[PDB]
DNA sequence: GTCGCGCGCAATAAACC
DNA sequence: ACGGTTTATCGCGCGCG
């Protein structure tokens, strides 16, 4: 599954504190939006990434918890 | 080309009988996304008939003349 | 529940009986149309509004 | 005429049983209520229910 | 076994003013 | 040398086995 990774390289990519949607991460790396909101889910679950309230959410790479 | 797809499943089910969006996504091999952009096209053009509910059910058009 | 009251307000001014769609909403609440549709639709879930299916939706109160 | 009796008598789970309803249309009545500011939804797992008062 | 989901929605077309 | 902006059931938050 390396779905995880291109999607954490992205964020990373984006800038220091930079967030974004689902429907942006589906448009650019070319992945339908149903398999990424999957895994955003998933990444936020595990801790390495963190969820703004919004809609749509904003997605961005956890730095607060451990 | 998906659209003929779509109405020709629709034949081979007895009239009166319809089926899900999530039922086609997994006969016809498609995502669910495509699927049901193309039913509600096929409703509009009169093609199709919705029957809205949890999930909605679709099949063919019904004339009411 | 601030912009609920404004458009439950405003349903309520004009007729007891009348209806109007979310763009009207727009230009008289100086609101986006997407601000007054995520509060017609959530007042419909709610109970609180009634809403007739047509190219636009019109909303009218409810009981 | 189920959003009536959801009110007289938790979990969507337990109340399967209690009014024989499928879950599917018991946690579409309670989130549903839920919206409406009469329910309140615990974190649990499956998730708890309770009246607000 | 969390799940309530209805979703098609624009990487659009067409219509408006 | 050139039609920008809004509509559409357009509300969408959806990840669901």
């Amino acid at each position: 599954s390396h779905m995880e990774q291109r999607i954490l390289k992205f964020l990373e990519e984006l800038g220091e504190g930079k967030a974004t949607t689902a429907h942006d991460l589906s448009g650019k790396l070319g992945t339908p939006k149903k398999e990424i909101n999957r895994v955003l889910y998933s990444l936020a679950k595990k801790g390495k990434l963190q969820k703004e309230a919004g809609t749509p959410p904003l997605w961005k790479i956890a730095v607060s918890t451990q």
